[PDB]
């Protein structure tokens, strides 16, 4: 009927990474787009020596192709056969300029022009688009403001849809407080349903779950 997707930054923790299979089984997730995984595990599609993004395919039989020419350590691109859907897991390194990542994503979207694409990214950016509070993106310095602007400009230029729904738990919780930096986007036309933030993961980030159609 519809694919069940998970999105989660694992904080580089081995335990949070190793608990994914059980969570996927419990919630019936088909695919989980991860960031900051403990890469030494063996159930993740990931690229490079020290990947910061990856894709976990709970059911191996599901036809899934990792697009090598479009993937890198921080952005993993896969194509799900049958559902004719491209999915992207991305990690925008905290404290580093966001520009390089947007250019990379832009190139990916250019090469996948006309296709159905879903992007699960830890943007480490704050915007009312994904329900960040005013105190998260206003009065927090020029970098936060610039990062927000660049992300919003990108989303607009690429005509992408933000699926994060209002009224849900913050996607990131630490000692400094709670924030919303994990975003679920897609090209126009892709139907995303039941989007929600859960407390299934032991990571400081909260596992996002949603469904996508064929």
């Amino acid at each position: 009927p519809r694919l069940r997707i998970g999105q989660i930054n694992l904080g580089g923790a081995e335990d949070a990474t190793r608990e994914l299979p059980s969570i996927a089984r419990d919630l019936g997730l088909d695919i989980v787009l991860v960031q900051e995984q403990y890469s030494m595990v063996g159930f993740l599609a990931q690229c490079g020596a020290h990947p910061k993004a990856g894709v976990y395919i709970r059911n191996r039989v599901l036809p899934c192709a990792v697009l090598h020419h479009l993937s890198s350590t921080h952005i993993t691109v896969v194509h799900i056969g049958g559902w004719d859907l491209y999915m992207v897991s991305a990690y925008f390194q905290y404290s580093d300029p966001i520009d390089p990542y947007l250019h990379r994503l832009g190139n990916i979207l250019d090469r996948l022009r006309g296709a159905r694409v879903v992007i699960c990214a830890d943007t480490n950016a704050h915007s009312p688009l994904w329900h960040s509070l005013p105190r998260h993106y206003v009065g927090r310095g020029q970098e936060v403001a610039d990062r927000r602007a660049k992300m919003e400009d990108f989303i607009g230029a690429r005509r992408l849809v933000v699926h994060n729904a209002d009224g849900h738990l913050p996607t990131f919780s630490t000692a400094n407080g709670e924030s919303y930096v994990d975003v679920t986007l897609s090209t126009r036309g892709v139907r995303v349903s039941e989007w929600r933030v859960t407390n299934e993961s032991s990571s400081d980030h909260r596992l996002i779950v949603f469904g996508v159609g064929g």
